[PDB]
RNA sequence: GUAUUCUUUAAUUAUUUC
RNA sequence: GUAUUCAUUAUUUC
C-alpha cells in the first residue's frame, strides 16, 4: 500500500528474529501511526508468518493490537499449523480489555489447545466464548466434541452439546459422526455408540468410510462379525483395513473370521496382512488357500506380499512351495519376488534355502544383474556361508560385473563374524585401488574383525585415522571393540570423546566401562560409573549388577558383593543368575574365605537355582589355594557324581597346587601333559 | 622342538598368502607332526591357520584323519559350521580314510545348520556303512534333521527303535527334539503318546521338554491344552522359565492364564507380564497386574516402572498417570527411573499436557532437578513441540546453575526444525559455539530441516558447501538424506541431484523416500528421461513402489501431456490386487486431461470413480472446472459448481480465482457471474 | 479451523489444485 | 559335538 509502509515491512522481514523487538521499539512512533493489520498482512503474504507474530506481540505490549490484528495472525498460524504459537497468544494475550474475536479464530485456538492436550483450557475458552454472545459454528462444535472425546468420560456433556447445537439449528456432519464414535471408542461406550449411528440413520444422513472405520474401531478394542460386514456392503476399505490389523492382536480367533469372510482382493490381502505382521502366517496361508479356493487368481503382487510375510518368519520350505505354484500357474516371478525370497530374516538352515532360490533364479533365465549378485552375497552373508558368498563374488566379477561398495561391505560382514582381519585388510586394500573408498560401515566391520582377531594394531591404527570423522557408531564400536581386547587406553580414550561430542551413551558403554575397571586396577571410577548410569536416569542391568559384584570381588570386599546379590533377590524384577552366584563365590574363594563360599552355594540351590561346572570349579580353586586338597577332591566328585563334567583347568589348578605342596605321588595318584607337568616339577 | 619356532611363523603371516609360504618351508612341514602343528595353532586361537595348513598338507598328502578330526573339534567349538561343510565338500583326506564318530557328528550338525538335511542323512548312512557306531548326540542330531524336513515321523519312530536297540537310551535332548519335530508338522497326537510313553518309562521330563510339548498345542491350535501342560508342569515341580511364557504369549484370555498358575513370586509375575508386553499384548499384562495385587504380592518401584515402560511405548498417558498416583498412594514412591520412564513416552497428541502433568509431580515430589532431568524435560517438551515450554525449561536450567550441553542445544533445535524458525536456530548454534561446543551431525540435520520448513535456501547451500568440502560435517547417509528432502521441500533440483549423486557414490543404498522424491521433482518438470530412469532404478534396487510412486508417475505423464498413459496406470492399479488407486491418484489423472483438454474424457474418469464408490474431494472438482473454465466453455463449469455446495463440499480460493481470471480474459458475461455472490473483486476492478 | 488406524528417533503442511 | 520361544562369538573361571 503505502510506499513508506512497504519500506517498513521490507525492513522488518529482513531483520533477524532475536533482535527484532529492540528494533520495533526504535520505530515505535513510526509503527503506531500505521496500520499494523496491514503490516501483519503484508508480512504474512511475503511468507513471514513469524515476523507478524513478533509484531503482534510487540503491539499488544503497546496497546495497538486489536481483534483484527490477532485474528489475522491466528488464521495464518493454523493454516501453517503452529498450534504452539496459537496457544501462546492465548496465554499471553496481546489484547486490550474488551476484545472479542471472530468465531473462526476462537475455533482455531480451541483446536490448538486440543492439539496440546489442554482440554481443560479449551472448555474454559468455549464457555467464555458463548457468554460473550459468539455463535459457534459446525467446526467449533466438532472441535469441542473432540475435546470431550479425548478428555474422556464426558459422554453426557456430548449429549448436551449435540442438543445445544441442534436446538440452535446446526445440523451435524460427518466430522461430527466420526468424532463422536471415536469418543465412545475411547471409553468403551459400545452400546451408546451404535444407538447413536442408528439414530443418525433416522434423521437421514449418508453413511461413510471414515464413519465405519470409527465404528469398526469401537468393536475393535471393544462384534466385528455382523458389524464389519455391513460396513462393506453398505457401500472403501482404506484405513478401515488397518483397523483389522490390530483387531486381531487384541483378540484371538481364526474360525470366526474364516466363517465370516466365507459368507461374504485388497480386502483379502488386508486380512492376510493382519495375520502375518503379528506373527500368524499360518493363519494367512489358510486365508490364502480359501481365497484361491474361490475363483480368485492371485497375481505376482499378491504372492510377493505373502512371500514377504512368510519371509519375516523364515518359513523357507513354503516360500519355495509358493515359488512353485507361481511359475506353474503362469505367474512369473518378477525382480521383486527374488528380492523378497532373499530378504529373509536369518534362521538356521538358510543356506540351502538361498541355494534353492538361486537354482530356480538361474533355471528360469533371469540374467543376474550386478545388484542381484550383491543381494545374493548378502544372503549367504546372513547365514554365514563365507564359502558361498565368495563363490558369488567370484562368479560376479568373472562375468564382468563391477563390484561396488555394497559388494565389498557384504564380504566384509562375513569375515567380521569370524574375526578374519587378514582377509578383511585385503578386501579394503583392494577396494581402494579400484577407486572405492571405505565408508563408515566398512570401518565398523573392520573394527570388529580386529577385535575378534585380538589385533590391537589395526584397532589403534584406525583409532588414529579417526581421532575419518568419529560418528556415534564408530565411537561406540570402538569402546566395545577395545573391551573384547580388554584395552583400557582405547576404551577410556574414546569414552570421553563420546561425551565431548554430545552423545548420550547407552547401557552398553556404561556396562563395558564398569568392568574394564572392576577386573583392572581402578575400582572407583567404577563407582563413578554406577553413579553416572543412575544420575543419567538409566536402569541398571543384571549384567551391570553382575559386573558390579565382580568389582567388589576383585577388591577383596566380598560380603558387599553378597549384599548386591541378596538385594537382587528382592528386586522383584532382577533375579540373580548363576553368574551372580559364581562371581560372589569366586570372590570369597579369592580371599581364602571358603566356608562362606560354600554357604552361598547352599543358598543357591536352596533358592532353586542350579550350580554348574564353573560354579564347582571356583571352589576347587579356592580349596587348592590353602592346600586342603581333600575337600577339593570331594568337590570334583560332586560334579561328576551329578554329571557336571569338570574342566582340565579344574585338574590343572590342583596338579599345579599339588606340585607346590611337596606332594608328588599325590598329584600322580589323584590323576596327559599334566603328568608331564609333575615330571618337570618333581625333579 | 624346532616346531615352536615354526608355528609362530605361520601364526604370524598374511592369511591370503599363506599358501606360497607353506610351499616355502615345505619339507620342514612334511617331517613335522602335522596334527601337532594343528594342536599348537589352536592353542593360540589361530584356527584359521590350522585350516589352511590342513588344506595344504592335504594337498600334499600329509594329512591323516587324526588331523582333520583335530581341526573339526575346534571349528565346532569355535562355531565355524560353514568351514566344516567345506572340508566335507573338498576333502583333504587320502582315499580309504575313515573318521571318528565325534567328528562325523560334528559335521552332521554342521550340515544340519545349513539346511543341508538330505546330505546329512547320506553321511549318516555312510557313517554306519563303515561300521561306526553312532552315539547319543549322533542319533539326536539326525533326529533334529528328520524333524526339520517334514513328513519324517516314520523315520523317527524307526530310528528310535534302532538307537534303543543298540542299547542307546534317549534323553532330554532326544525328547525335546522328537516332540519339537511333531510340533513342526502338526503331529499333536503322536507327540503326546510319545510323551506319555516316554514318561511311563520313568523318564523324568524337564523344562525344555515341557516347553516343546507346549509349542505343539500353541503354535497352531489351542490355548486350553497348552495351559493344561503348564498345569502338569508345576504339578511336577518344574519351574517354567522365560521361554515358557513366550510360547503361551505367542500361543478374558489373560484371566485364564492366571487361573492355572494359581492351582508364584514377584519375579514370576514380571516374567509373564513382560512376555505379553514384548509380544505386543499389553492389555493382558495389565490384567495380570490387577491380580498380582488383589491376590497378595505388592509390587515395588521396579515392578511399576516396568509396567510404565510398556505403557510408554503405547503412550497411554491417562493410565500412566493413574498408575503414578496409585504408586504414591499405595506407598510406592517414584525414582529417577520412574520419572525418566514417564518422559520417555512416544510422541503423540496431547503429550504436552502429559509432560506438564508429570513435571507437576516431579516438582511437588520435592525432588531436586538435575542437569540430566532438565535435558529430558526439554527433550520431551521439544518432542511434542511445545517450543514455548522447552525454552522456559531451558532458562530454568541455566538459572538454577546448570550448564547446557550439546544435547541441550539439540533438543531446542529439534523444535525449531518443525517450525522452520531457522533464524533462532542460527542464533543458537553460534551460542553453542561461544560456549566451547561443536555441533554434531544431528545438529546439522535439525538445522537443515529447520531451513527447509522455512524456505531458506541460502542456508542449505551453506551447509552443502561445508559438507562437500571441509570436514566439519561428513556426508553421512543421514546428512545426505536430510538433503534430498530439504531440497525437495524447497524445490532445489540442482541440490538434490548432487545428493543423489553422493548417495549413489559414497557407498549408499538409497531408500524409497529418496527415490520417490527424485521421481516427483523430475516429474514436476518435464524431466521424463531421468524420471523413468529413477523408476526402473527403483525396480533394479529391489523395493516396492508405493502409491506415491505411482501417483508421481501419472503426474509426469500428465506433465508430459501424455495423460492417456496416465490412465493405463490408474487402470493397472485398479487390478494391482495389492494397491488401490487413491483419491489423489484419480485427480492426477483427471487434471492431466484437463491440462491438455478432452474434458469429456475427464468426465469419463470421474464417472467410474464414482462407480468404484470413491467419493471425490474439492480439488477433484476445482480441477474439473479448470478445463471447463478455460475452454471456450462456461455453461458447464457453472453446472459443475452446483455439485459442490449442493453436495456440501465447499469450494475455495484457488477455485473462484480461476473463474474470474479465465472468464475475465476469455467480459460482461463474467460480471453477472461474480455478482451471484473481497480479495478477488479487486482483480475484476483491476481488469 | 475440525474427524476414523499407523505414524512422533518423522518424506505424512509426502505426491493431485486450469 | 546335539534340543524348546523370540555388547549375548556380553558379566563370573583360585
Amino acid at each position: 500500500l503505502s510506499p513508506d509502509a512497504q519500506v517498513l515491512v521490507l525492513a522488518i522481514s529482513s531483520h533477524p528474529l532475536p533482535t527484532l523487538a529492540a528494533f520495533l521499539a526504535s520505530r515505535r512512533d513510526e509503527l503506531l501511526r500505521a496500520d499494523i493489520t496491514s503490516l501483519l498482512k503484508a508480512l504474512e503474504l511475503s511468507g513471514h508468518w513469524e515476523w507478524a507474530l513478533a509484531l503482534l506481540r510487540w503491539a499488544g505490549k503497546e496497546g495497538a493490537a486489536d481483534a483484527s490484528a490477532l485474528e489475522m495472525v491466528v488464521r495464518a498460524l493454523g493454516r501453517e499449523g503452529q498450534h504452539d504459537a496459537v496457544c501462546a497468544l492465548l496465554d499471553e494475550t496481546p489484547l486490550p480489555p474488551g476484545s472479542r474475536l471472530d468465531v473462526r479464530a476462537y475455533t482455531t485456538v480451541l483446536h490448538a489447545l486440543s492439539r496440546a492436550g489442554r482440554y481443560e483450557r479449551a472448555l474454559e475458552l468455549f464457555a467464555e466464548l458463548r457468554r460473550q454472545g459468539v455463535a459457534p459454528t459446525l467446526v467449533t462444535y466438532n472441535v469441542v466434541l473432540d475435546v470431550y472425546g479425548r478428555m474422556g468420560r464426558s459422554w453426557p456433556r456430548i449429549v448436551a452439546l449435540l442438543d445445544e447445537m441442534r436446538a440452535a439449528g446446526v445440523e451435524p456432519d460427518g466430522f461430527t459422526a466420526s468424532t463422536v464414535i471415536a469418543a465412545c471408542s475411547r471409553d468403551g461406550l459400545v452400546d451408546e455408540a451404535v444407538a447413536f449411528f442408528e439414530d443418525l440413520k433416522a434423521r437421514g444422513h449418508a453413511p461413510s468410510v471414515v464413519t465405519y472405520n470409527a465404528l469398526l474401531q469401537v468393536f475393535g478394542k471393544a462384534e466385528a462379525l455382523r458389524v464389519l460386514g455391513e460396513m462393506e456392503q453398505n457401500g472403501p476399505d482404506a484405513v478401515t483395513y488397518n483397523e483389522l490389523a490390530g483387531t486381531y492382536a487384541r483378540a484371538g480367533f481364526f474360525e470366526e473370521a474364516a466363517r465370516c469372510l466365507d459368507t461374504m482382493a485388497f480386502t483379502y490381502n488386508t486380512v492376510m496382512t493382519a495375520y502375518g505382521n503379528v506373527g500368524k502366517v499360518d493363519e494367512a496361508l489358510a486365508l490364502f488357500d480359501q481365497m484361491k479356493k474361490t475363483g480368485f487368481v492371485p497375481n505376482v503382487n499378491t504372492y510377493n506380499l505373502v512371500l514377504g510375510m512368510l519371509g519375516k518368519k523364515s518359513r523357507f520350505t513354503v516360500m519355495l512351495e509358493m515359488l512353485g505354484e507361481m511359475s506353474r500357474s503362469g505367474c512369473t516371478p518378477n525382480r521383486v519376488t527374488w528380492n523378497t525370497m532373499l530378504a529373509v530374516s536369518g534362521k538356521r538352515g538358510m543356506e540351502d534355502y538361498v541355494t534353492r532360490v538361486l537354482e530356480g533364479m538361474r533355471s528360469s533365465g533371469v540374467e543376474l544383474s550386478r545388484d542381484t549378485y550383491n543381494t545374493l552375497i548378502a544372503a549367504y552373508g546372513r547365514c554365514g556361508s563365507r564359502t558361498n558368498a565368495f563363490k558369488m563374488y567370484n562368479e560376479m566379477t568373472s562375468a564382468g560385473f563391477t563390484p561396488c561398495i555394497t559388494t565389498y561391505n557384504a564380504l566384509l560382514n562375513v569375515l567380521s563374524r569370524q574375526g578374519d582381519w587378514s582377509t578383511a585388510q585385503s578386501i579394503v586394500s583392494k577396494m581402494r585401488t579400484k577407486g572405492f573408498k571405505p565408508n563408515e560401515q566398512s570401518y565398523s566391520l573392520l573394527l570388529q574383525c580386529y577385535a575378534k582377531g585380538g589385533n590391537v594394531a589395526g584397532i589403534a591404527a584406525i583409532e588414529n585415522e579417526v581421532y575419518v570423522f568419529p560418528s556415534w557408531v564408530i565411537l561406540r564400536t570402538l569402546v566395545i571393540a577395545n573391551f573384547k581386547c580388554r584395552r583400557l587406553d582405547g576404551m577410556e580414550t574414546a569414552f570421553q570423546e563420546v561425551k565431548a561430542r554430545g552423545y548420550n551413551p547407552d547401557l552398553v558403554i556404561f556396562n563395558s566401562m564398569l568392568s574394564i575397571y572392576a577386573k583392572n586396577g581402578m575400582y572407583s571410577k567404577a563407582t563413578e560409573v554406577f553413579d553416572s548410569i543412575k544420575r543419567s536416569g538409566l536402569s541398571p542391568d543384571l549384567i551391570t549388577y553382575n559386573s558390579l559384584m565382580d568389582m567388589y570381588a576383585k577388591c577383596s570386599e566380598s560380603w558387599e558383593a553378597e549384599k548386591i546379590l541378596n538385594q537382587l533377590k528382592c528386586s522383584q524384577t532382577m533375579k540373580p543368575d548363576v553368574v551372580s552366584y559364581n562371581t560372589v563365590i569366586n570372590g570369597f574363594c579369592k580371599q581364602g574365605l571358603v566356608k562362606e563360599a560354600q554357604r552361598v552355594l547352599s543358598e543357591m540351590v536352596a533358592d532353586g537355582m542350579a550350580p554348574c561346572a564353573v560354579t564347582y570349579h571356583t571352589l576347587v580353586g579356592g580349596y587348592s589355594s590353602l592346600e586342603m586338597f581333600s575337600e577339593a577332591r570331594e568337590v570334583i566328585g560332586y560334579m561328576v557324581q551329578h554329571g557336571l563334567k569338570p574342566m582340565e583347568l579344574t585338574y590343572r589348578r590342583v596338579v599345579e597346587s599339588y606340585c607346590r605342596a611337596k606332594r608328588f605321588e599325590e598329584a600322580r595318584g589323584f590323576l596327559k601333559a599334566l603328568e608331564a607337568y609333575i615330571e618337570d616339577a618333581q625333579f
